[PDB]
């Protein structure tokens, strides 16, 4: 399997990504690390433990990371005051909180495993990844690659041109996108295609298990968020899906940089589609989703998880 | 006919726009005004007089405008694209600065009858707006070639006409008048394919040969910027004035980035929903390719050999 | 006398500048041109005509200029009332065109531009007729502040209200003297100065005292100091350059910064450049400055 | 003694700061941590170990920190014209400077450690974001950097802030108390011929080391000067030793990150009315004779180790 670290801020779609990464046999979750986002670090960390309980994830450290973006002030109409819809939390989690800061855990894991065996899969702001890069620069060449859900070369949500994960910590994104490692940006241009349509939702329900139920409950809290004018798009699992099977989406190799200064455009992932296209480029952007293959991967992972 | 003022920086694109405006029966050129860009004001004013000579354009003042952008600073070519200048131009230069000519024409003509058609940097337009604010409500509308909501050429995200004077663009886009942005998203479709160039060649007149010669010169000069055939840009704005069904448009808020490290000069269009009901700006989307080239070839035919 | 064009946004301190320019014989006022500032162009143009009425200024065109800054967004004078009709007529020309016309029609190097408001008219004139730049003698402006701000921690009002226009002016090749806040915060209207103004005993003196009393109330309330009169300092420099010290240093205008937009950035590092077209005013000769102001009020007297 | 951590990029100024902290009885060095600046992290770390050897500093961990700024890109022998020894006596702690800083602050009682940065603020900012509890636990920060009316790296920016403006913005916008000893203060710490002769008369190896390297860099950087050579970084240590060595003013101070001309400026708001609360203050006027007395005294107390 491909070993991954899932760095996230759950978050309903982060939860679906955790389910996909756990249930699919082609990826091995080495850790779930959390970062401040559009819920406080405390809240998304509680949510990550909740998702890990529901999916019965054992043997995988869950470590809390950065409580604040690098430079920007902290930034919930999407995922709830909870971060996880209207779900009931247990009195007690089975999933313990690792004692390490996520940044130290990411470093420890990368430095102890063989080179080029871990893929980083960030699906929140990039603060933890950037901190780890600056605290231990040797991780950059040791990582296999980075596949992040974030950005948008021609679509914004947080602003006309910026996507939330980059927008909440542009400086951290700038750090991640300007290191020499290979980066795949699974941005809004891709993830707006990952539609949780009624048909897809019925297939989710036909699994008939506690995680499928949890998922559709949080997902129609999400669906009523996205109605108020599309179906819920489930962004973050798209990044995990690419690690499972890169043919699930097309990509294009182009330069991508992060705007830090502009009054209208801070947080933009500026992708250069001009000619000539670079024949060697460490960044690529995702373009077209294979919708059927993607939803097949998500439903297969739910079936595999069963009822822990 | 639609009266227009063509503010430009020829430029092969601007030359084709001038031919289209002059040849097409539905446009009345009131002036050709020139502006600095990546070429100097003096060079493009010489080019504009060459274009006017070749098309036989009489009775239309040609006026030189701003020599520098508002705030920003800033080979082997005989004449324009290896077409020599005559020893002296037949077309004279109007004595007035383009900024003053634009004001004078707008204020002296009845209201809501003149369309401004900028196809270079927006410096003259912005100067005229700040010097005589009454022109804004008096102008029918503005149809400019420039910008790009998901495209760039000067940078990954900015187009030349906006990039060379972002401040002037910010002025033009933030006035209350109706603005149609015919950006690179649209003009990338106006490809001068081999079949199109054969039809141009078959017009068989000196302006057609002039257009093809200069287009070829610039197709070779800028070969490294393309993955397909040469395109023409600026005439698309004139075409929109002639027949607005030549392209589709979407009403959307558009603003100009002025202080981005990577994005200065970007036309930032907000496509998010909900889209505002009343937008004074719209962006051009899809070109009617056959109709566009039919208009261009028709204008050349009608110009004939002056 | 040195011919000047006084470009202003009255404004009590602009009023004092107009009085100084009119009353002192070393300067010849060719025009008073107005520009939008903190008050609208219409309002400061009414104020300029009022000030011209009060001082009996005749033969000097008063021309209204730009209604808006280049790019940025935006019961007579203090408590004096306007007359029902001004004696001073509003010129028909836009200030930008009047500035161009005067410069092009006079011999080269005979006119000094004295801006004491936002620089919008000056910048427009520069871009519309670039020949004025080499033709102007120099520019002496009240604006900016190399180590002092008021509109922000680091920006002065006149530059802050139109940074792009200031950038245009400071980056042309003509000679620029920046009389900024570092200098003008010294031009204090102390009780002794106000008593000497009172004792001139003319209607223009009493006008200046009334509006500067309106000004002292707001400077005590908002800055915890006596009233400073900024704009006449720039006129004073044209009258007599020994009224203040200057230092020749590069100066540029910040346009982008989140904290520093509008700042006049002066480079005091060594080595200094041998050829520098900008200089900044530093130390005011207080007694000489206020002497010049009082002498001009006495010369105007109670005018025709 | 007041416990400090000296986070630095030696650097002859930093060397004098280290000598002053080591020789003066009022301060106790808990650690010397290094950060990239104008010279590479590797180089200034070799320099720090050289300085520690020369001063005979034992029992004080020397730890290498960040090799790059947070966001921005980056006859000499060893240090100036002093060659390194074949092996240093002073060993490198194995911890990253950022982890040593956190460990020291978290293991000591609250409000007993003063951070004294004299290089880019990258390590400090990283430690803040990795372990936010350090911010309330630190007694205060006294940094050499910035310039409210003076620049060297640009017309308005000082090198330490300019090399990592983002890390400065982090350090200046935390709630802890910050004293900025900037160029407006330090341009006064002149090393006049009188001072240099007195330093020479101390007659020790550290004194000759300081004079030799300062002379080297004074010649190399003398067209950028209108007067004698200046020491900068020890002024922050001097403040910790005796706050009356310089005057201060409480004013808001922020860091410009997106200016065309002004990125890296410490923007100090001197306008009235001054705010209710200020957690930052700037140094203004130096007690010249007391500062140089303190430096020469530290050199005498160190002796020849
Ligand atoms: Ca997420
Ligand atoms: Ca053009
Ligand atoms: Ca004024
Ligand atoms: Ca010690
Ligand atoms: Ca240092
Ligand atoms: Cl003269
Ligand atoms: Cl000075």
């Amino acid at each position: 399997p491909r070993k991954i670290i899932l760095d996230c801020d759950p978050g309903i779609d982060d939860a679906v990504a955790i389910f996909l990464a756990h249930g699919n046999p082609e990826v091995e979750l080495l850790a779930i690390t959390t970062v401040v986002g559009n819920q406080t670090l405390e809240k998304v960390t509680r949510n990550a433990r909740l998702v890990a309980d529901v999916a019965g994830i054992v043997g995988v450290p869950v470590a809390a990371g950065c409580t604040k973006p690098l430079v920007r002030g902290v930034r919930s109409q999407i995922h709830g005051e909870t971060g996880m819809g209207n779900v009931s939390y247990p009195p007690e989690f089975k999933t313990k909180l690792d004692g390490r800061h996520a940044v130290q855990l990411i470093i420890d894991l990368i430095m102890s495993h063989e080179p080029k065996t871990i893929t980083l899969v960030p699906t929140g702001g990039l603060t933890n990844i950037a901190m780890a890069v600056r605290l231990e620069p040797r991780i950059v060449d040791r990582v296999k690659e980075v596949v992040l859900m974030g950005g948008g070369y021609h679509t914004g949500n947080a602003s006309p041109v910026a996507e939330f994960n980059v927008f909440v910590d542009p400086e951290a994104a700038h750090i991640v996108f300007n290191e020499s490692w290979n980066v795949t940006m699974v941005g809004l241009d891709l993830t707006h295609q990952a539609l949780a349509t009624p048909a897809v939702q019925k297939r989710v329900k036909e699994v008939g298990t506690k995680p499928a139920a949890f998922m559709l409950q949080i997902l129609d809290f999400y669906t009523k968020v996205y109605e108020k004018n599309t179906y819920a798009t489930v962004h973050d699992p798209c990044a995990v899906a690419y690690v499972i099977d890169p043919t699930v989406m097309t990509t294009e190799q182009v330069p991508v940089d992060i705007e830090l200064n502009g009054a209208l455009t801070t947080g933009m992932t500026v992708a250069d589609f001009r000619y000539p296209r670079p024949k060697h480029c460490h960044t690529q952007v995702a373009v077209k989703l294979d919708f059927d293959k993607f939803w097949c991967l998500v439903i297969d992972a739910l079936k595999r998880i069963g009822d822990p």
